[PDB]
C-alpha cells in the first residue's frame, strides 16, 4: 500500500534515496509505467525490477585498524595498546545511522608518567612538611622498576619543579631527588599550580613520555588562595588529598572537588592527620587506575552519537560514557550509534573517541553515500528527453527549465494538482503545471511533496529552537539526533544525570526517562529515588554507613568505598526521638557484642541524616 517512498513525489534516484534511509530506487528501462520507482526494496521486487539497477546503498562501519588489546607484556615489547580497535571508517546514507563499539582496557604495565605536586604554605609544620616528602618518596620506593615514571613540583605562592621526569629515570633514589627542597611557607595557589603542571611539566623536554597515562597526585593543607579554572589539566587524572584541620567541615572539603577527576568520591581523599598518609598507597593506587570516562573530539555538527556502557559483568548500561570502579587489567566497552542529519556536502570528515588521560584512542573516519552509481551514466542533451531536454539520470529524464513531463514534453499550454476535486491545488503553496504541482520558493525553507504539502521549516519548536536543535524537520515531523528522543526531540538519551549513589540508574528504583528519574518502588524519593525512609533494606544497608562513617570500620572501609555509597551526614545523639514518619530505627550488634542504634531520617531542608546513639549499649 502507501509508503513515503512512494508519497513524496520523487522525480529523480538521488531524491529517492534522501527521503529515507529505507527506500531503494528501481531503474530498469523495460519497467511498467504505473509502478512507483522508489519503494522498499522488497516492493521493489513484488513487481519485477532488475536486481543489477535497483539503487539500494548500505551504511557501514569498517574496521580498518584492530591490534588486539594488550594483556601482560612485560618488556613493552610490540608496545602497548590499551583502545581497540583503532581506527573504523564509517560511511552513512543520507539521515542513516550505524553502530560500532569501542574496548578499553587499563594495561598493568602501560606508562605512567606521575607528578606529585605538594603543598608548601605557611601553615605546614616542620613535620608536617617532612611528613608530605616521606609520602612522595613511599609511593615511588614501592612503584620502583614498575612502568611509572615520576615528577614533583612544591606550590605555594609560586611553583618550583624539585624534580623532572629525567631526574628520576637517571638517578632513581628519592632520598636524592628530593633532598634539595626547601619549604616554602606561603600561600596556596592551587589554580596556578595545576596550571603550571599542565603546561611546564607534562613535557617532553623534561622526559614525559607521549604515550604513557598522565596522573597527577595533590597534597594540600589548606584551600586555595587563588582562582581561575584548570582546563589546562582536563586530560590528567587528577587525586587530590586534603590533610588536616582546615578540612574538617564538610564544605571544606567539597573546595577540593573541583580539583580533582570524577566522581569526587574516589579522588578526592580526606585525611585528619598527616599519619595517615602512611597508609594510604594502596588506596591510592587503586583509584587512579579505575575509571574510564569517553571523550569525543571534533564531532561534525551534522553527526550525533549515544553510548550505551559495558563495566562489569557484560551488563549493558544505557546512555553512559564512563566506568568506574575498575582494576586494573579489567575490559570495558561501549556501544556508539552514529547518526547523520541529512547528506552534508564535504569531502570527508573525522572525529576521535578517546578515554581521559590516555594518549591511545579511536579515530573515526566518516564519508557519506547520498548519490546513487547509475549518475555515472548520465547523458545531458539526451534524444531520450525531447529537444535534448535534460538528462536521462537512472531511468527518468531530469527536465530542463521552461518545460516539464514525464520525458519533458509539455511546456507552457493536467487533472491531478489536489488530493481530491474540493480541495485547492497544491495546498495553496505552488502551481499547477503540466498536470504537476510545483511548488512556491520560501524564505524559511524548501516546499516539497506532490501536493506541495510538505516543509521542512514548520516543526514544532522548543525554547525557540525547531525541533529544540537536535533534530531534522522533515516534512512536519522532527526526526532526532541519536541522542535525543521525543516529539520535540527534547528528552535526552543520557543517563549520568540518574546515576545513583549505589551504582544504578535511580538507585534501581525507578526509571530514567529524559535524564530524571520516576521513582517506581513505593515510599522512594529524592532526584534518583535515593532516599526510602520505609525500604524492607533501608538499616541493613544504612548499618554498613555507621560502620565505616562513623567509626572507620567494615567492609566499605576495608574496600575504600565509604566515601562511594555513604552520602547521608552522620550525627551523635543522646538517644533516639519521635522525629516523625519519614524515618527508621535501626539497631545492630557490633564486633564487641554491644548494641549500636541509629535512626536513618530524611529532614525537610533535602538531607538523609543518620543519627547514631553515642554510646553503645553493653551488658
Ligand atoms: C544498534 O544496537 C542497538 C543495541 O545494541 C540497537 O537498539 C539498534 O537498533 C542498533 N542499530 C542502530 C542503527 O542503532
Ligand atoms: C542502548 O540500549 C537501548 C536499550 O536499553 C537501545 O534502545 C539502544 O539502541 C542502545 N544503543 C546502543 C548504541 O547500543
Ligand atoms: C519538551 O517540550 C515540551 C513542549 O515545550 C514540554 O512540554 C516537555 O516538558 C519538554 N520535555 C523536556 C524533557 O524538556
Ligand atoms: C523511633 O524511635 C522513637 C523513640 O523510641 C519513636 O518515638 C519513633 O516513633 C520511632 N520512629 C518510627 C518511624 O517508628
Ligand atoms: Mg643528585
Ligand atoms: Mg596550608
Amino acid at each position: 500500500g502507501p509508503n513515503i517512498c512512494t508519497t513524496r513525489g520523487v522525480s529523480s534516484c538521488q531524491q529517492c534515496l534522501a527521503v529515507s534511509p529505507m527506500c531503494a530506487w528501481c531503474s530498469d528501462e523495460a519497467l511498467p509505467l504505473g509502478s512507483p520507482r522508489c519503494d522498499l526494496k522488497e516492493n521493489l521486487l513484488k513487481d519485477n525490477c532488475a536486481p543489477e539497477s535497483i539503487e539500494f546503498p548500505v551504511s557501514e562501519a569498517r574496521v580498518l585498524e584492530d591490534r588486539p588489546l594488550s594483556d601482560k607484556g612485560s618488556g613493552d615489547s610490540s608496545q602497548v595498546t590499551q583502545v581497540s580497535p583503532q581506527r573504523i571508517a564509517l560511511r552513512l546514507r543520507p539521515d542513516d545511522s550505524k553502530n560500532f563499539s569501542i574496548q578499553v582496557r587499563q594495561v598493568e604495565d602501560g606508562n605512567v608518567d606521575l607528578v606529585f605536586l605538594f603543598d608548601g604554605s605557611m601553615s605546614l609544620q616542620p613535620d608536617e612538611f617532612q611528613k608530605i616528602l616521606d609520602f612522595m618518596k613511599d609511593v615511588m620506593k614501592k612503584l620502583s622498576n614498575t612502568s611509572y615514571q615520576f615528577a614533583a613540583v612544591q606550590f605555594s605562592t609560586s611553583y618550583k619543579t624539585e624534580f623532572d621526569f629525567s631526574d628520576y629515570v637517571k638517578w632513581k633514589d628519592p632520598d636524592a631527588l628530593l633532598k634539595h627542597v626547601k619549604h616554602m611557607l606561603l600561600l596556596t595557589n592551587t589554580f596556578g599550580a595545576i596550571n603550571y603542571v599542565a603546561t611546564e611539566v607534562f613535557r617532553e623536554e623534561l622526559g614525559a613520555r607521549p604515550d604513557a597515562t598522565k596522573v597527577l597526585i595533590i597534597i594540600t593543607d589548606g584551600e586555595a588562595t587563588d582562582s581561575g579554572n584548570i582546563d589546562a589539566a582536563k586530560d590528567i587524572i587528577r587525586y587530590i588529598i586534603g590533610i588536616g584541620k582546615h578540612f574538617q567541615t564538610k564544605e571544606s572539603q567539597e573546595t577540593l572537588h573541583k580539583f580533582a577527576s570524577k566522581p569526587a568520591s574516589e579522588f578526592v581523599k580526606i585525611l585528619d592527620t598527616f599519619e595517615k598518609l602512611k597508609d594510604l598507597f594502596t588506596e591510592l593506587q587503586k583509584k587512579i587506575r579505575s575509571k574510564v570516562e569517553l571523550e569525543v573530539r571534533d564531532l561534525p555538527e551534522e553527526l550525533s552519537l549515544s553510548f550505551n556502557a559495558t563495566c562489569l559483568n557484560n551488563e549493558v548500561i544505557p546512555g553512559l560514557k564512563s566506568c568506574m570502579g575498575l582494576k586494573i587489567g579489567d575490559t570495558v566497552s561501549f556501544s556508539i550509534e552514529a547518526k547523520v542529519r541529512g547528506c552534508p556536502q564535504e569531502k570527508e570528515k573525522s572525529f576521535t573517541i578517546k578515554p581521559v588521560g590516555f594518549k591511545d584512542s579511536l579515530i573515526v573516519q566518516v564519508t557519506f553515500d547520498c548519490d546513487c552509481a547509475c549518475q555515472a551514466q548520465a547523458e545531458p542533451n539526451s534524444h531520450r528527453c525531447n529537444n535534448g531536454n535534460g538528462t536521462f539520470e537512472c531511468g527518468v529524464c531530469r527536465c530542463g527549465p521552461g518545460w516539464l513531463g514525464s520525458q519533458c514534453e509539455c511546456s507552457e499550454e493536467q487533472d491531478e494538482c489536489s488530493p481530491r476535486e474540493g480541495q485547492p491545488v497544491c495546498s495553496q503553496r505552488g502551481e499547477c503545471l503540466c498536470g504537476q504541482c510545483v511548488c512556491h520558493s520560501s524564505d524559511f525553507g524548501k516546499i516539497t511533496g506532490k501536493y506541495c504539502e510538505c516543509d521542512d521549516f514548520s516543526c514544532v519548536r522548543y525554547k525557540g529552537e525547531m525541533c529544540s536543535g537536535h533534530g531534522q524537520c522533515s516534512c512536519g515531523d522532527c526526526l532526532c539526533d541519536s541522542d535525543w528522543t521525543g516529539y520535540y526531540c527534547n528528552c535526552t538519551t543520557r543517563t549520568d544525570t540518574c546515576m545513583s549513589s549505589n551504582g544504578l540508574l535511580c538507585s534501581g528504583r525507578g526509571k530514567c526517562e529524559c535524564g530524571s528519574c520516576v521513582c517506581i518502588q513505593p515510599g522512594s524519593y529524592g532526584d534518583t529515588c535515593e532516599k526510602c525512609p520505609t525500604c524492607p533494606d533501608a538499616c541493613t544497608f544504612k548499618k554498613e554507613c555507621v560502620e565505616c562513617k562513623k567509626f572507620d570500620r567494615g567492609a566499605l572501609h576495608d574496600e575504600n568505598t565509604c566515601n562511594r555509597y555513604c552520602r547521608d551526614e552522620i550525627e551523635s545523639v543522646k538517644e533516639l526521638k519521635d522525629t516523625g514518619k519519614d524515618a527508621v530505627n535501626c539497631t545492630y550488634k557490633n564486633e564487641d557484642d554491644c548494641v549500636v542504634r541509629f535512626q536513618y531520617y530524611e529532614d525537610s531542608s533535602g538531607k538523609s541524616i543518620l543519627y547514631v546513639v553515642e554510646e553503645p549499649e553493653c551488658p
